[PDB]
């Protein structure tokens, strides 16, 4: 997260870290058994890390649980990142508590101009590289689809939306991949892609979760 702030420990209790010997993506807890992340975060051998603040220090509220299965959206296209969403099942249910909590799925989408919260452990510099070890937060509005498509012609689909600031300076970035965009208490986006990070007229692009709620609900009920 570029241009954001330190969230504070466990203030984003639905935020998970996916680990395969190291953090490599964010995700969101949607109930005690299931996490939502980006399809581009798919790999085998995932451990889900819940209750994290400093991801390099054991602070006392963590739960580390291996994934039993991963389910990439059946229409994910790795070339365009259309349908960039996947479901991860925990081999054992998480113990839910005030530091380890689920985020609600949308019943409807959110409108442009709605303020959201974006969070993660990704890069904090817009040029170069620095990784934080505590969770970072960013308040960011949903942008109009026309500003989104103008920035990225021919690349935006109806499964994507942009959020952030066209003047630059504040954005998500590498290593925030897969993590949440929460608006009005609902998971509306997943950190997916963008050109650089926090660059002028290059806002972030997020998977449009409200398009996937029926898929999510049917998939978890059958797996
Ligand atoms: N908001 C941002 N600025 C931002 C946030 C997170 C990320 C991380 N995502 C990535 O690195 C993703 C994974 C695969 C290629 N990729 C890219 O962004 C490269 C550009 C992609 C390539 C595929 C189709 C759309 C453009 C990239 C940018
Ligand atoms: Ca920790």
């Amino acid at each position: 997260i570029v241009g954001g702030y330190t969230c504070g420990a466990n203030t984003v209790p639905y935020q998970v870290s996916l680990n395969s010997g190291y953090h490599f993506c964010g995700g969101s807890l949607i109930n005690s058994q299931w996490v939502v992340s980006a399809a581009h975060c798919y790999k085998s051998g995932i451990q889900v890390r819940l209750g994290e603040d400093n991801i390099n220090v054991v602070e006392g509220n963590e739960q580390f649980i291996s994934a039993s299965k991963s389910i990439v959206h059946p229409s994910y296209n790795s070339n365009t990142l259309n349908n960039d969403i996947m479901l991860i099942k925990l081999k054992s249910a998480a113990s839910l508590n005030s530091r380890v909590a689920s985020i609600s799925l949308p019943t409807s989408c959110a409108s442009a101009g709605t303020q959201c919260l974006i969070s993660g452990w990704g890069n904090t510099k817009s040029s170069g590289t620095s990784y934080p070890d505590v969770l970072k937060c960013l308040k960011a509005p949903i942008l109009s689809d026309s500003s989104c498509k103008s920035a990225y012609p021919g690349q935006i689909t109806s499964n994507m939306f942009c959020a952030g600031y066209l003047e630059g300076g504040k954005d998500s970035c590498q290593g925030d991949s897969g993590g949440p965009v929460v608006c009005s208490g609902k998971l509306q986006g997943i950190v997916s892609w963008g050109s650089g990070c926090a660059q002028k007229n290059k806002p972030g692009v997020y998977t449009k979760v409200c398009n996937y709620v029926s898929w999510i609900k049917q998939t978890i009920a059958s797996n």
